[PDB]
């Protein structure tokens, strides 16, 4: 099973579950943050995500007279040791909700074991390199008394707080010369900027027809489902199958589509449901061939890899087997690996269709939109998810004990006014 560690924000760095980490995009800069290992290979760093931004973006800040513009700021978020501990406790709760079902637990399980390949396209086929931003992050072994000393460690995902726009959660991969290991079959450390209190709002549902408007109503989203959505992106990224830039233009507005503006393929598969039906098999088959070709490169690499210069302490054979398991490659009598179409298709299918937003919501009794094709509406600020009188690990918002377990009354804005606010 998957263990979800526990900790208070003020605990002491133990060089194991609590450390000072140099995030991927700060490699070799000497900048460390306090990182908490919520599970093996997954870390939480309650800090704003400032990479690519300037300390001016973080607060266009209005105040007197302001109602939307769809984007939302709060230069103050995460600005105290306590807020950090809140965020930290909130995430832990979400993960625990995630883990409350075998389906979510399996997702996490797959994320933890999806170790990134030791290297990228820049690495020689006969080599294993661990000295790169997408394979490791430095931990600060040296005491608090200056003189920096560091140890490089393996990681899989790093969840930071939000960037300038709070309602803009995103999963991020590492590119060098605009080539993404997380897109070339290697896999690489994934990162995310997440904000659990500000949740989306939707009304594209009740896809039932045969009587005027196919039902309206207004519901907000379940933070845990929102998070799992991103976690699906993370999974694709660690296996290196994150679809590369590929916009999908719908050729017809079907009953479940509220909107009609093109969406990224990556989003259509992650969402699942009926969304990838909007993708032409032409295109759909090419993505598949795409993955295959990439793994063909990984398998070849593992048959030629012979050493790890970056680290003489790595048993090439050991890891050479872990990846065999990761990618489901079969071994022959020569000790050489190859791809089994039968098993390869089970993996692809599981990675591309086993975990989707639709079937997860469906399995968790969570109410979500009818398609990724939906209008964006003002998000809302959940008062306090750490209050089982409003949000629980088992049922989330639709709490049976509060008579909110029916028709997702727990998620209906008109019904559960008490759990949220209107931000501004
Ligand atoms: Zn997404």
């Amino acid at each position: 099973p998957v263990t979800i560690n526990n900790f208070n924000y003020n605990d002491p760095i133990d060089n194991n579950n609590i450390i000072m980490m140099e995030p991927p995009f700060a490699r070799g800069t000497g900048r460390y943050y306090k990182a908490f290992k919520i599970t093996d290979r997954i870390w939480i760093i309650p800090e704003r995500y400032t990479f690519g931004y300037k300390p001016e973006d973080f607060n266009k800040s209005s105040g007197i007279f302001n109602r939307d513009v769809c984007e939302y700021y709060d230069p103050d978020y995460l600005n105290t040791n306590d807020k950090k501990n809140i965020f930290l406790q909130t995430m832990i709760k979400l993960f625990n909700r995630i883990k409350s079902k075998p389906l979510g637990e399996k997702l996490l399980e797959m994320i933890i074991n999806g170790i990134p390949y030791l290297g990228d396209r820049r690495v020689p086929l006969e080599e294993f390199n661990t000295n790169i931003a997408s394979v490791t992050v430095n931990k600060l072994i040296s005491n608090p008394g200056e003189v920096e000393r560091k140890k490089g460690i393996f990681a899989n995902l790093i969840i930071f707080g939000p960037g300038p726009v709070l309602n803009e959660n995103e999963t991020i991969d590492i590119g060098i010369q605009n080539h993404f290991a997380s897109r070339e079959g290697f896999g690489g450390i994934m990162q995310m900027k997440f904000c659990p209190e500000y949740v989306s709002v939707f009304n594209n549902v009740q896809e039932n027809k045969g009587a005027s408007i196919f039902n309206r109503r207004g519901y907000f989203s379940d933070p845990a489902l929102i998070l799992m959505h991103e976690l699906i992106h993370v999974l694709h990224g660690l296996y290196g199958i994150k679809v590369d830039d590929l916009p999908i233009v719908p050729n017809e507005k079907k009953f479940f589509m509220q909107s009609t503006d093109a969406i990224q393929a990556e989003e259509l598969y992650t969402f699942g449901g009926q969304d990838p039906s909007i993708i032409t098999p032409s295109t759909d088959k090419s993505i598949y061939d795409k993955v295959l070709q990439n793994f063909r490169g990984i398998v070849d690499r593992l048959n030629k890899v012979l050493v790890c210069i970056s680290d003489p302490n790595i048993n090439i054979n050991i890891y050479k087997n872990k990846f065999k398991d990761k990618y489901k490659f079969v071994e022959d009598s020569e000790g050489k690996y190859s791809i089994d179409v039968e098993s390869f298709d089970k993996l692809y299918k599981s990675l591309m269709f086993g975990f989707t937003e639709t079937n997860i919501a469906e399995n968790y009794k969570i109410k979500t939109r009818a398609s990724y094709f939906s209008d964006s509406l003002p998000p809302v600020k959940i008062k306090n998810l750490l209050d089982n009188e409003i949000y629980t690990i088992e049922e989330g918002f639709n709490i049976s004990d509060k008579d909110m377990e029916k028709e997702y009354r727990g998620q209906n804005k008109a019904i559960n006014k008490q759990a949220y606010e209107e931000i501004s």
